[PDB]
């Protein structure tokens, strides 16, 4: 039991019994921490706990040392020095935020705020303590049983008796019994085996629970600035394609770290695969939280990279089909692009990091942790979906506070900027430059004069919380009759509940907001279903409606998002 202090790093022999992390506290702020929160359990070889047999004081406050052991005021011998005694908790080598961090349930935006504006070690407490009260949390739902089996995609369960029953969407992922992980949707429910596997009548199916690893490594390395670029090695012969990132591709090299902020398409795979061409003999390790945003870099690599110096990291436990172009899990490839919780512990002269929104503070620390480069490159949007947090329920979590580097993004702004959309029609790219980009996003494209908006508040219903909006697919169909051409529309709504009806009713390919991100489609039909926060959230909206390029029609229930499309009105 000898560590450093979370708060001060001053060498101890104590942690805090009472948190759930069991963070090395110092004396001093040991003592600051049990005196002002629930928490008096304080541990060091042995625990802080009365000495006298059968004696269950276990609070710091209230106890004292006699000789070398610990006793409470009642047992205590009459030579005895309190524990708890002129701002310190005896111990060897003899914070506001820490206890907040250490006491919160995460259940407010303000314990995330709190998790991004404290010290560089008190965001790797709070992800840690996060992360382990997110876990200790899917032990809450009930264990789903299969009752019949309808079909090789269909079959009824019988859900556990006192435990609450959690969301049926993609997003929460079961893990039969060991038959592979599985996923569920909307008495007949939709089953997906990530194996493929004949459901047996008995079977069942748990929210897989992974330990919580500690986090070592910062979020963000200290910024280092250059004055010529560092251990990088630029072609004269840069190909025009990307001649416009190369002012950005020397920036790149001239500093430990940089953030880039780009819009929807405004060129983030183009910069990242670009940034090989420029630097060609170094060693690129691209990452990101999702398969599919890996997968993208993949698909950029596979038209301008040598074939043979990439690989596709695949972790052995495979939950989602990815990429199959590249070799696989040969790390010792050039360019190796993997997923953040795949990583193997490598280096690399630049590391590229996409999709910045997704990535918690967790995914930043593992990939400093597991990685150790020259330069580390963040590219995302600030403005578009940050990652759930399933534990979330009050209040609003801000761009600045999705992690370390969107924090910077905002605050000091994004070192490089793409500020050309050359997706969207120019009605999308009006709207959206607007709505979260102050104004700075140009359109590349003309106006399409296929962005259409209909004001259509319908009926919501409800599948459990997840929302549906019959009238607002109705509209939908009425229009798809008059304009043939949309038949090929992807449909694309805030609630996946609101898809399956779509699905079945319009027969369009189905696609949440969520799941839209950085894809993107000639046609999109998109109904708001709801006014709620999760259908009005600037960042979705922003997303949903950037994925057009070429036509949108967008059938709206909040009057507000309404009046700032920048579309053509529909009536009906
Ligand atoms: C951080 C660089 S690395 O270690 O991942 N790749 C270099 C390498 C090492 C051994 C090899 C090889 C390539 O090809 C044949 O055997
Ligand atoms: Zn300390
Ligand atoms: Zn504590
Ligand atoms: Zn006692």
């Amino acid at each position: 039991a000898v560590g450093a202090c979370v708060l001060c790093n001053s060498q101890t022999s104590l942690r805090c019994g009472a948190c759930i992390r069991r963070p090395f506290l110092c004396c001093k702020c040991c003592y600051d921490h049990v005196i002002s929160t629930s928490h008096k359990l304080v541990l060091s070889v042995n625990p802080y706990v009365c000495n006298a047999p059968g004696c269950d004081v276990t609070d710091v406050t209230q106890l004292y040392l006699g000789g070398m052991s610990y006793y409470c005021k009642s047992h205590k011998p009459p030579i005895s020095f309190p524990l708890c005694a002129n701002g310190q908790v005896f111990g060897l080598y003899k914070v506001t935020d820490f206890n907040a961090i250490a006491t919160c349930d995460w259940t407010n935006a303000g314990d995330y705020i709190l998790a991004n504006t404290c010290t560089e070690r008190l965001k790797l407490f709070a992800a840690e303590t996060l992360k382990a009260t997110e876990e200790t949390f899917k032990l809450s739902y009930g264990i789903a049983t299969v009752r019949e089996v309808l079909s090789d995609r269909e079959l009824h369960l019988s859900w556990e008796v006192g435990k609450p029953r959690p969301p049926l969407n993609r997003n929460y992922v079961f893990t039969g019994y060991q038959i592979g992980e599985y996923t569920f949707e909307k008495d007949a429910v939709v089953y997906r085996g990530t194996t493929t596997y004949k459901l047996n009548v008995g079977d069942y199916f748990v929210l897989t629970s992974h330990t919580v690893m500690p986090l070592s490594a910062p979020t963000l390395v200290p910024q280092e600035h250059y004055v010529r670029i560092t251990g990088l090695y630029p072609t004269l012969n840069i190909s025009d394609e990307f001649s416009s990132n190369v002012a950005n591709y020397q920036k790149v090299g001239m500093q430990k770290y940089s953030t880039l902020q780009g819009p929807p398409g405004t060129g983030k795979s183009h910069f990242a695969i670009g940034l090989a061409l420029y630097y060609p003999s170094a060693r690129i390790v691209y990452t990101a939280c999702s398969h599919a945003a890996v997968d993208a870099l993949c698909e950029k690599a596979l038209k301008y990279l040598p074939i043979d110096k990439c690989s596709r990291i695949i972790p052995a436990r495979a939950r989602v089909e990815c990429f199959d172009k590249f070799k696989v899990n040969s790390t010792l490839e050039q360019y190796v692009f993997c997923t953040v919780n795949a990583l193997p512990e490598t280096t690399a002269d630049i590391v590229v990091f996409d999709e910045i929104s997704m990535a918690t503070n967790y995914d930043l620390s593992v990939v400093n942790a597991r990685l150790r480069a020259k330069h580390y490159v963040y590219i995302g949007d600030p403005a578009q979906l940050p990652a759930p947090r399933t534990l979330l329920t009050k209040g609003t979590l801000e761009p600045e506070y999705f992690n370390s580097v969107c924090r910077l993004m905002k605050t000091i702004g994004p070192d490089m900027f793409l500020g050309t959309c050359r997706r969207c029609p120019a009605e999308i790219v009006d709207t959206v430059s607007a709505l979260v980009y102050d104004n700075k996003l140009k359109a590349h494209k003309d106006k399409s004069a296929q962005c259409f908006k209909m004001f259509y508040k319908g009926v919501i219903t409800h599948d459990v919380s997840s929302a549906i909006n019959r009238p607002q697919i109705g509209v939908v169909r009425e229009f798809l009759t008059r304009n043939p051409a949309w038949r090929k529309a992807v449909f694309i709504s805030p609630y996946n509940s609101q898809n399956a009806v779509a699905s079945k009713i319009l027969g369009l390919p189905t696609q949440t907001v969520d799941s839209s991100q950085g894809s993107e489609y000639d046609y999109v039909i998109f109904t708001q279903t709801t006014e709620t926060a999760h259908s009005c959230n600037v960042n979705r909206f922003n997303v949903a409606i950037t994925r057009a390029k070429v036509g949108i029609l967008c059938i709206m229930s909040d009057r507000d998002l309404y009046d700032k499309l920048q579309f053509t009105s529909l009536e009906i």
